[PDB]
């Protein structure tokens, strides 16, 4: 099993896996031009063994070898979706989904602000590093992934649930309420998340 976030983070500060750095450093290059990127997914035995691979010697395989660009969005995916708690710990599952179902506006980005500021470091870096990267992706004109589109596809990957296996009724609760959690937090300006960008 993949194991914790913190497993793939040193002291070395923003504590951000390589792997998502690469991935997003990958994406940027050759991705933004992409229709359906995050949505389209890539070949699952590509991305299996990329991901053994990178499980197996503990470094991040040559992404710019692969010639299908969803196979390193599916990775990425696949890398957070797969820890052995969400990038959005089960600490604060509840209290995410809480924050972003507030319908006065101050009070729910307040709410937010407050649950990104309870995530260990790891947690939080990692989050804002992939923030500013869905932003840049929602903005451009070729992808055709809107924030609300994003926040569909990345509600299973980063908020997950309250344990790693619910009961079948908690588990479809859960993913309808996944999406307002990743639209508010992209919402959340560049600003915000870039002031986390810091050296320890």
């Amino acid at each position: 099993m993949e194991g914790m976030l913190a497993d793939f983070v040193s002291q070395t500060s923003p504590m951000i896996p390589s792997i998502v750095v690469h991935c997003v450093n990958e994406i940027e290059q050759r991705g933004l031009t992409e229709t359906g990127l995050y949505r389209i997914s890539g070949c699952d035995r590509t991305v299996k063994e990329l991901k053994e691979k990178f499980l197996r010697v503990k470094t991040v395989p040559l992404l710019s070898k692969v010639d299908d660009i969803h196979a390193i969005c599916s990775l990425l995916k696949d890398f957070l979706r797969n820890l052995k708690e969400p990038l959005l710990t089960f600490r604060l599952n509840r209290a995410f989904m809480e924050a972003a179902e507030i319908t006065d506006e101050d009070n729910s980005i307040a709410a937010m602000y407050q649950a990104v500021g309870e995530l260990p470091q790891a947690n939080r870096d990692t989050l804002a590093f992939l923030m500013i990267h869905l932003q840049r992706v929602a903005q451009s004109p070729h992808t055709k992934m809107d924030v609300a589109n994003l926040a569909k596809v990345f509600g299973p990957t980063i908020v997950a649930h309250a344990v790693p296996n619910p009961d079948p009724v908690t588990m479809l609760q859960d993913i309808k309420r996944q999406p307002k959690v990743v639209e508010r937090l992209l919402s959340l300006p560049l600003e915000y998340w870039s002031q986390f960008m810091m050296v320890e």
